[PDB]
C-alpha cells in the first residue's frame, strides 16, 4: 500500500563508511561571503528552533566558508490516543560555502530511544540493515527509522532551499 520509492537505492548515502545526507545548492549570482552569511543566519535560526542547549552553531571559519552546528530533536514515528512512539536524534550540520555554491551535509546521526537504547545510523538505517537483499522494500522493523530520517533530511534541504529564495511547497 505505502509508496516507499523514495526510501530505496541511494536514499541513505555513505561516505568513508559513515551515513552522510547531502545536498548541493547552485546560487550562481552570490559570492562566497553572501552564501556564508545566509547560511550562518539560517543555521542559527534553525537550531534555535530546536529549543534546547544541545542545539547550536559550534564552528565557523569565514575565510574558508565552513560552518558546523550540532542539533538534538525528537523524531515522531506515530501516535495513538494512549501511546507516542518517538526517538531522540543527535546530529551535526556541516555547511561548505564557495563562490556561487553551497554544500549542506547532515552527519554523525545517532538515536536515543526510550532513554537507554542507543543506535548509530551506520548500524541501523543503511542499506545493509534496512533494505531487503533485492533493495525493493524496507526491512519492516527498520522502516520507521529509515523513512523518518530520510524525511528529516529532505525537510532540512527544503529549509535551506527556502533560505536561498525557493518558494516553500511544504504544507
Amino acid at each position: 500500500k505505502k509508496d516507499d520509492t523514495r526510501y530505496l537505492v541511494g536514499a541513505v548515502p555513505e561516505v568513508d563508511g559513515k551515513v552522510v545526507f547531502s545536498k548541493e545548492f547552485q546560487i550562481p549570482g552570490m559570492s562566497q561571503a553572501q552564501i556564508y552569511d545566509t547560511m550562518t543566519k539560517w543555521m542559527d535560526e534553525r537550531l534555535k528552533e530546536n529549543k534546547n542547549i544541545d542545539s547550536r552553531i559550534v564552528f565557523s571559519d569565514e575565510a574558508k566558508g565552513t560552518i558546523a552546528g550540532v542539533g538534538e530533536e525528537w523524531i515522531v514515528f506515530s501516535s495513538s490516543a494512549l501511546s507516542l512512539d518517538r526517538t531522540l536524534v543527535n546530529y551535526q550540520i556541516t555547511v561548505t560555502c564557495k563562490p556561487g555554491n553551497c554544500l549542506v551535509e547532515l552527519e554523525k546521526i545517532r538515536f536515543t530511544y526510550r532513554e537507554t537504547e542507543k543506535y548509530k545510523a551506520e548500524e541501523w538505517i543503511t542499506d545493509k540493515y534496512a533494505l531487503n537483499k533485492a533493495k525493493t522494500k524496507l526491512v519492516r522493523g527498520l522502516a520507521k527509522w529509515r523513512r523518518k530520517t530520510v524525511d528529516f533530511a529532505d525537510d532540512m534541504f527544503m529549509d535551506v532551499a527556502v533560505a536561498f529564495g525557493a518558494p516553500d511547497t511544504r504544507p
